[PDB]
């Protein structure tokens, strides 16, 4: 599952894309059930 | 802390913005320490 | 092409998701060629 | 205005973050007036 590199001009954007990236990656630390109970 | 409504034209976009929204909200279920240990 | 509604808790998030949504929608105002010349 | 580098694990994510990044950068090719007329 590839390690790819995204160049970002602008710290404001970079920090936003970073935010999004992390929160997406950090979701695998939650049980599938929690993520499901959060939706309903 | 306001409840706001974002109208989305397109299911492909909506599902992306949804994805991002959830993963951002679902991060409060993780310890601040986990989020920190994930960064380093 | 559906009009869907995304509820957002938090103005900081809403404004981010809004930003992303707009910039994605506003890209249809550019020529496909511009978007392509921007990539290369 | 810094050039920063965001490493992404996963092509699906990378392509999403790329999408967002581009559409945000590609908005400077539109007149401020267009972006404003799009909002109202």
């Amino acid at each position: 599952d590839e390690l790819l590199y995204l160049p970002v001009r602008g710290r404001e954007t970079y920090e936003m894309l970073l935010k999004i990236k992390e929160s997406l990656e950090l979701m695998q630390y939650l049980p599938q059930h929690t993520i499901e109970t959060y939706r309903q």
